[PDB]
């Protein structure tokens, strides 16, 4: 694998999300990517995770409203953001910027799945948790 980490996310958080998570963990030593994994309406979300995980140890998904309500298969996140490949293997999903009742209404079984939270926990923090592993 080329990369350690790519970032599966929606095209809302890539500039004031991703791309300031993606320089923390470059700090911290992490060859990260994310430029290709952007989520657009009507893009098939497993495409993008096929790629990351071919060309990756490890990928996380940024689980917004804006995300789950783009994703085709959203109701399904919950098997997805464990999804392994080739070794590699979907990690940490991360919630930003979602509503309890997004959860309940698009995937109420990815409740219990997810522990990372960027209204409760900082980016320096997500990011240390990813680095651990990775590193």
């Amino acid at each position: 694998a080329e990369y350690d980490l790519f970032i599966s996310h929606a095209s809302e958080d890539k500039e004031d999300f991703v791309r300031p998570l993606a320089e923390t963990l470059q700090q911290l030593g992490v060859n990260v990517w994310y430029d290709e994994f952007t989520l657009k309406v009507g893009d098939s979300l497993r495409q993008k995770i096929d790629s990351g995980l071919r060309n990756s140890k490890y990928g996380t998904v940024v689980l917004s409203t804006d995300f789950i309500k783009k994703d085709w298969t959203n109701y399904e996140l919950d098997g997805l953001v464990a999804r392994e490949m080739n070794g590699h293997k979907m990690i940490l999903p991360i919630w930003h910027k979602i509503t309890k009742n997004d959860v309940l209404d698009y995937s109420p079984n990815l409740a219990d799945k997810v522990a990372l939270n960027t209204s409760v926990n900082s980016i320096e923090e997500i990011a240390h948790q990813l680095a651990d592993v990775i590193l």
